[PDB]
């Protein structure tokens, strides 16, 4: 189960974060660390599409080749804190698994600047028992975490040394598909 009420960034700039561009996960920390693989690739796009706040997700297990995309229309709980009832889609937005009650994640932006971010996400998916998952994001898929975001990790009372990097997995991303999924 999730256990953290993550605090959103003071002064979070939603229009900058939700600008339609792609964020790559560079490092992640799962508080129940056998819940997710030790090697992984994920990315997201975040934006407003026809007035609706949206997020598109991409996951890829670099060892198993398991791939999936998702889209959600996000609901606001408070500035920087969202609830996302997701649908699994193919890369073109065709629905594979429809939105359903109890399939949602929450999403808190703890720190963001134009290039980097720290987020907390709590996934709920059917009767699975999942824990808190923090992610360091960057606009550049290869970027090492800088001082701004690492300081934010410390300010959240987390140890960056415990985060698992995604950089050594040969991750390649379809940026076009994430951007276009925002409209789907
Ligand atoms: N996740």
């Amino acid at each position: 189960a999730c256990t953290k009420n993550a605090i959103a960034q003071t002064g979070f700039n939603k229009d900058k974060y939700f600008n339609g561009d792609v964020w790559y996960v560079t490092d992640y920390l799962d508080l129940e660390p056998d819940d997710v693989p030790k090697r992984y690739c994920a990315a997201l796009a975040a934006g407003t599409a026809s007035g609706k706040l949206k997020e598109a997700l991409y996951h890829y297990d670099p060892k198993t080749q398991d791939t999936f995309y998702d889209v959600s229309e996000l609901q606001v709980e408070s500035l920087g804190k969202y609830t996302a009832n997701f649908k699994k889609v193919d890369k073109n937005g065709n629905v594979k698994v429809a939105v359903t009650a109890g399939n949602y994640y929450t999403f808190t932006v703890m720190y963001a600047d134009d290039s980097s971010a720290l987020i907390h996400t709590c996934l709920h998916k059917g009767n699975k028992d999942l824990g808190d998952l923090y992610a360091v994001l960057n606009r550049n898929k290869d970027a090492a975490a800088g001082d701004k975001v690492k300081s934010a990790v410390s300010a959240a009372t987390l140890e960056f040394s415990k985060f698992i990097s995604t950089k050594e997995n040969n991750c390649a991303y379809d940026n076009d598909s994430l951007k276009s999924l925002l409209t789907k």
